[PDB]
């Protein structure tokens, strides 16, 4: 009798968490992403997900290697719409409607438009944002909270390879502990990570909640979805 | 003792920016390549430049792992386009006239357009020429001879890790010995790995000579436009 | 009782065979050819054409003449964009679903695009595919096998002037016999004509198996569909 | 006695390529068109030239054949860029520096944009406008008025097989004589055919002058531009 | 029992007035405009719908200020797109399908598609063509009846501010007095101001009667469509 | 006494182009704008300009009326794109080399594109660059910081009816006083109203300096860019 507490999400995919032990793509990890992606579109739910490349490439590590800033960011930006790409096949040969478009227009897919996003995600379509914002200097968190704005979302899911926001780097540091709530306020007080002031400001000015939660956790993103307990909830 | 083509056409595989761990792009063999392309510039040489994919993505390796084919060829194209970016970044910081081009529309860098190639190449800018031929079921060797071909090019100088053509792997077998010259029939007689059938034949039908090289070995790239012993030609 | 012998065909309309007695089209042939094509989309098969522009322009021919190769067979392949409007409207008037699509991005039809061809089809839709391969150097029968590789097409139907695949012109050579049956061996071993090594290999390469007929035999393509006795089959 | 235009607008037939079978491009007729602008791009002169269909496509033509007028007008612009195409190459082989641009986005060639256009003009770039006006139920014609006044050129120069401006035609009437002279009341006044009707009526409201002359005719077009008699004037 | 008595209709409507007191938009008659194309819609009427720019910029009026007039066009053109694109949204606000396509391709929304169109409207929607006919010199006036007869629509509907057409403009002439019929003869006779030559003369020649109407009447749409005393009718 | 900036960005507010009537473009104010920049561009500096909407529209203020608030900021940023083409005619009508380039592709201008507009910038054409940063709940502020980034501009030049940066509004409180420097902590501290939080941030980050001055002001822009007592300045 569950029913999910959602009627259209916006999923934000980490690119990195499409690598799974040693760059490159996780062919099995993308199936997986595609069945669960599978469930919460036949449960009715519009999808609408942004995909990152830190698992190919980020402007600014190019930037400190000495390219310039800008070209960087366009090879970040080309890194999500090669997993958007491969992201949107994973969707197709599990018999799931997918659309992919593009923030800098390319063909090859669909160019962004917002009335043609609400249009297929009206229709049970599956919307995969790539290229982020378009613009360099941003990251992919920042097009999740605009795109997620812009769709109007109930809500924007952080997927991400820990349980959700801790207070330092799980994996570095032996003392990080996450909470399981946090306002907008709390999140700066406390100066915890979660995403970018750019990004983070915009969802908490339009108070958009955001759930972070672990995509390596089969299962997990269905929980969130159906409403059980999983990840950090930032409200305001 | 001046250069002995007047526009030539570069094959870089992917590889070709790998650095030491097997992957991505290495920034400081990135600006060394950027040097030796620069001196070819100034010595009046018109430069043509085809990179490949090879450390990122390819096509029938994904296919294998599941995607669709032409979607993992659309993938290895698109990383074609990463590498051409990087590159062009690098010659531009180099202070080298430089334009991007891809066979695939993305409105980042211009499209491929035959006569616009051939008025930047009379005006000393050096072509990147991304996305191979456009279309799956291809390498960027048959692009290499095409775009050869269309640019109407002295010669296809293909670059590899080794200092030209050999009897066999010459890593793999100690007897090996490298021809200083061959006709395309002699390649298919003694069914010596030079490049892709489909391209090889293209080259062949059109006269176009090709020139297998060392990019490693320092002035070879220079060497071989100086008409210097160095590597394999082939011709007919 | 018969029932279709293919679920998606690939139909590769030679430009030539839209003329019909004194260059340009021939509206009767053009209104024949969506009558026959209707009955294939009703029947449930899944149509994508290739057409040639023969009936106009040939890059190498006006290379001949002078002319830049490359223009050439840019102005070869508009000439495949204005047979596929003509077709394309034939088809609409015979009210048949049709979209035509351009290997070279235009602005008046689609621009080519491998996942929309795809969906076009599951849905019944007519594709035509224009400007060939977008490659100079190349020939629409190449196009015909990438793009019969591409949407998996069961067999690519070669449209002709004469029955089948004869030792010489039928229309010349007063010695000329057809065969009914070969292998993409015996092709090369007999030297055959078909097509043109480069797209006939990748043909063989994939399999794909061709079945050649003629147009301009009212009831022939309905006949090769059924599986009744008509043409020349091309298998390994 | 240096030339009296600083700026035209040449509007040649597309039978004005046409040999002598009627049908199609004469490269030799090509050749001789290109040596005749060359002259005049070296003379100081600014060449804007737009290019008809008729030795391909007329719309009205093929919608009485059963076909969408609307597509026959698309295909016949269309056919307009197949002229422009090889009349550029022409130019470009006689060293002449052009560009073709077209009224239907064909990114082949570029798309028209005035601004860009008065560029290449002011730059001695020959300027090849092909699709008309990029609507159906017009004329190239019209197109050559429409072009003539937003590049403010100092003259429409209709080309024509015929010495100027007659009577009756000279050629099934040798009582026919020729004006050297002509307002655009007069021609509409003495029901003289000049041009398409909407086309001279938008040259007459912006007081763009016509000259009507013979392109076949050796040394008429310098002539029409050395202010030497030749041909008719049109104007008020 | 009424009953519409036209299936497909052109409705033009007039840029000046979406201002209703005080240059801008008037949002709410913005939305009255979308219940009465609302009710058209459902009761099966085709409706496209060109909309002019004349309450943000007019290019000749532009032009006498100084500023090119080419350019002044160009404005103009865009300020119909803004109004397309505030329609568009009160359409889709009001629960109707609709669709806005650009006469200059642009990317936000389509690229005007006849083949498109056509299609969208069969399927009910509504087609809002912006940017006119595309090119400087032209009116709106001019597009609403190439437009018209692209799409085959039944009949133009001009909406105005006045309630059809007068001797003189009935704001500022005591002596204006508007017939309620007239053939194109009598229009060009008594010279009453209807449109522009340009377009009149082609909506003449095509025999596409026309009827003159005033939006700012609520209903007076609705009265038309249904064959009811409204406005002036234009025939032959 | 040359210069002190080689390369700025010139930010002009949509109502700094309004004459008297609040609305619009005065053309004698474009024609002085362009007057201005011409010198600046004679002296040797190079010139990007950001030029906004609020002289014709906002899209938070559509929003208020109804519309949906992506469609509202999509006509705002078109009409940047309006007020941008006129600047450009003002410019090549002064003589000036200008091009227009808009963060949404409008192929009327052509598209943004940063290597680009690096190139068009260091061959002194002054660049206008349109739509802001091309998303939506954006200012153009936020893009005239962006852009500054990206093409490594000297500092961002604030256009203001205002003399530089008050305690209070000098215009509804004479107790006001002008701040010849501020850093961009104090700004914030005090409360100032400088431009957009969104934006302001950003040119901290990157550590962008800020000059706020007077438009209207003849010699202003000419003093604020020879190093003389003009405006405030803002930078950390
Ligand atoms: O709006 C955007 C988005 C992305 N990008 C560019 O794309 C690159 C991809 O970086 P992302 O931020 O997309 O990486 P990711 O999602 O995998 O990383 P995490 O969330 O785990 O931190 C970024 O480093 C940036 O340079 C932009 O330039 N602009
Ligand atoms: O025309 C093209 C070119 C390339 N590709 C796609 O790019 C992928 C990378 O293949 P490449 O041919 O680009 O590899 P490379 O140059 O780095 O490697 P070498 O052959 O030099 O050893 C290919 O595997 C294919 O998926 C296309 O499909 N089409
Ligand atoms: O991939 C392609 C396809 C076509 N073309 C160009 O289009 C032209 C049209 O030539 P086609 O090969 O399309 O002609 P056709 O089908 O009518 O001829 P047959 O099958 O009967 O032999 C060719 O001559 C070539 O120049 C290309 O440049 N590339
Ligand atoms: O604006 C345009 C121009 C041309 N066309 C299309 O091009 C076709 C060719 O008509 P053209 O007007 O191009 O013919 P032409 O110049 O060769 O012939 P003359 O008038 O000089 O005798 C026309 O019949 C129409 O279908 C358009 O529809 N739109
Ligand atoms: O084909 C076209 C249409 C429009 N335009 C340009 O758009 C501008 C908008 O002018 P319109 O003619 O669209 O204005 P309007 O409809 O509001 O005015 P009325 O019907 O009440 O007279 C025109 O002034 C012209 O410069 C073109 O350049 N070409
Ligand atoms: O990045 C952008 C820029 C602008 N806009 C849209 O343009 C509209 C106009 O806002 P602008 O920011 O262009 O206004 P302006 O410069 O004239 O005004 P000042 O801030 O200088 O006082 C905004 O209200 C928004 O709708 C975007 O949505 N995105």
């Amino acid at each position: 009798n569950a029913k999910p507490v959602y009627k259209r999400i916006l999923l934000k995919l980490s690119g990195e968490a499409l690598q799974g032990t040693e760059f490159g793509i996780d062919a099995s990890i993308l199936d997986r992403m595609a069945q669960e992606i599978k469930e919460l579109v036949e449960l009715g739910i519009q999808v609408g997900v942004v995909i990152g490349g830190g698992n190919l490439f980020r402007g600014a590590g190019l930037a400190k290697a000495g390219m310039n800033r800008v070209v960087g960011d366009h090879m970040g930006m080309l890194a999500t719409v090669m997993n958007g790409l491969a992201m949107r096949d994973a969707l197709h040969r599990a018999y799931v409607n997918a659309r992919l478009m593009s923030a800098i227009p390319l063909n090859v897919c669909d160019s962004y438009s917002w009335a043609e996003a609400i249009s297929l995600l009206r229709n049970n379509r599956v919307v995969i944002l790539s290229a982020g914002t378009g613009n360099p200097f941003f990251t992919t968190d920042s097009a999740a909270c605009l795109r997620g704005i812009e769709i109007e979302a109930n809500v924007v899911l952080k997927a991400t390879k820990v349980d959700g926001v801790f207070t330092a780097d799980p994996a570095k540091d032996p003392t990080a502990t996450m909470y399981e709530q946090l306002t907008y306020s709390e999140v700066l007080e406390k100066e915890l990570k979660v995403m970018d002031l750019a990004a983070f400001t915009l969802a908490r000015d339009h108070k958009l909640p955001i759930r972070v939660f672990n995509m390596n956790k089969p299962g997990a993103l269905r929980r969130v979805v159906m409403g059980e307990k999983e990840g950090t909830l930032i409200t305001e």
